[PDB]
């Protein structure tokens, strides 16, 4: 993010122009080129390098080549960087000193799935809602109102059932300076803990199922409440249709007279580890909402050890924002969302004080987050989250398609 | 277009494209809920192209039937107010005559938005939710191609418009774009709920 927010070059995107600045008072850009890329969904397209020839404090404009026009669903990115082509004496050959990205033109999906021949069928007793389609089966907890379990073939994908997720392990400005002897009650997790956030708990209040023409509706609503007060009210409906895939619909109210929230999100505990994670979203790394502007959009493929920061005291880490699709193993899960994966829960990263103390468990934890609080960083002894970042509006949708290899 | 029966309503499910010369604007799926209660609950979700111009509105408009002498509404101020010219009204119920819903400014544009807006009652209809609104006896087209206020002429019904989202209105000059990023459209989706139901 520094080295994003501290460079030498500024962009402008006029049209097909790009209005290249110079930040430099002394100095030609004489070991300076300009590559640029269009792509859709991250699928290149069109690309090329241009010589930067900037005087210090000066202005380049540099005229892109008729840009590519897909007819395709998707949205066109168009990513600039200067390289350095020749070593210096602090930065070796090919180093990426300055970049910027752009939307350029998105086209909306209006093509419609082809209607299936098959039909989910359902199956009622009164512990739980049993939906079967081929190989996939989907079991909710009746007394909970949670999705339970997933089955592909006979392999179980669940470990902790599928719930919605209102707090995050403590971020070090989150804390502060409060101690355990000596609280500072206008810290964030002193105003979470006091309001019950952590300790929540979710009590079923509707249930519905139903048999659709083509689909399932399992339709859910909970309510959180501590000490007698309602802090968040979720009212979730699961569509599942006959190619397999599940619409999950989130609306959540939340309290205006309790702390706004760290994320409004879903939380599970996948029962399979896999080697990568791929992800149409923002960026490589870790980024979030007030800290993502060094973050590109492309498709991204890590393993799933560089999904994990490791802080000293451990927090809330590892989130990727702006994130339209995500793979891991089997699953998918499409829509417009955040998202961090890893080995540990948000409960052992709060109960852990050291890095070195955290053992990873049997499967994966997947945070989907419809909304995520900003981290802050101004100072780390007074609250320094903009409020144009903390989760305030009250009400908040999100949705969220889940599928499988199919 | 999807119409199904559920335990205890009946579930009618659309989605619309619009399209300008080729290109999709906006996309609008809507879900109708009618329970046993006669209730409608009525959900839509927008999506908005990033390259076409923010929208100055997301919203549904309707030309009611009837014509009513007073418009109540639980929301905000009883004067007109926009998202970015909102600070002077208050939140709490009031009830007004339909024409103190019509701004009469000289060259007519589109007024009487009221914010905010949890509950809003005209003659036997009551709408629940979150949403802005504006109603009165003269469409947004006749608005638009009608030069002074003097040439309006009241339609047969009252045009109703619930807004789930609004651009701002400016105000810094008149001869450049004024409206704030914060109050512009731009989020590419949008979602809101609406519930209309009848007396009973």
């Amino acid at each position: 993010e520094a080295k994003h927010q501290q460079q030498f070059f500024q962009f402008r995107l006029s049209g097909q122009t790009i209005e290249v600045t110079s930040e430099y008072l002394f100095r030609h850009s004489d070991n300076e080129l300009l590559h640029w890329m269009v792509a859709l969904d991250g699928k290149p397209l069109a690309s090329g390098e241009v010589p930067l020839d900037v005087a210090p404090q000066g202005k380049q404009l540099i005229e892109l080549p008729e840009l590519p026009q897909p007819e395709s669903a998707g949205q066109l990115w168009l990513t600039v960087r200067v390289v350095q082509p020749n070593a210096t004496a602090w930065s070796e050959a090919g180093h990426i000193s300055a970049w910027q990205q752009w939307r350029l033109a998105e086209n909306l999906s209006v093509t419609l799935p082809a209607a299936s021949h098959a039909i989910p069928h359902l199956t009622t007793s009164e512990m739980d809602f049993c939906i079967e389609l081929g190989n996939k089966r989907w079991q909710f907890n009746r007394q909970s109102g949670f999705l339970s379990q997933m089955w592909i073939g006979d392999k179980k994908q669940l470990l902790t059932p599928l719930r919605d997720q209102f707090t995050r392990a403590p971020l070090d400005n989150d804390i502060g300076v409060s101690e355990a002897t000596r609280i500072d009650p206008n810290a964030w997790v002193e105003r979470w803990k006091a309001a019950g956030h952590y300790q929540a708990e979710a009590a079923l209040l509707q249930c519905t199922a139903d048999t659709l023409a083509d689909a399932v509706l399992i339709t859910t609503a909970h309510a959180w409440q501590h000490q007698g007060k309602t802090l968040f009210i979720s009212r979730k409906t699961y569509r599942i249709d006959g190619s397999g895939q599940m619409a999950i619909t989130v609306d959540v109210e939340v309290a205006s007279d309790t702390p706004h929230p760290a994320r409004i999100g879903l939380n599970c505990q996948l029962a399979q580890v896999a080697e990568r994670v791929n992800w149409l979203g923002l960026g490589p790394q870790e980024n979030y909402p007030d800290r993502l502007t060094a973050a590109c959009f492309d498709r991204w493929d890590l393993p799933l050890s560089d999904m994990y920061t490791p802080y000293v005291f451990p927090s809330e880490n590892g989130l990727r924002c702006g994130t339209r699709e995500l793979n891991y193993g089997p699953h998918q899960w499409r829509g417009d969302f955040q998202f961090n994966i890893s080995r540990y829960s948000q409960q052992q990263l709060m109960e852990t004080s050291h890095r070195h103390l955290l053992h990873a468990e049997e499967g994966t934890w997947l945070n989907i987050d419809g909304f995520h609080m900003g981290i802050g960083g101004d100072d780390s002894w007074s609250p320094s989250v903009s409020a144009e970042f903390q989760l305030s509006a009250g009400r908040y949708h999100y949705q969220l398609v889940w599928c499988q290899k199919g």
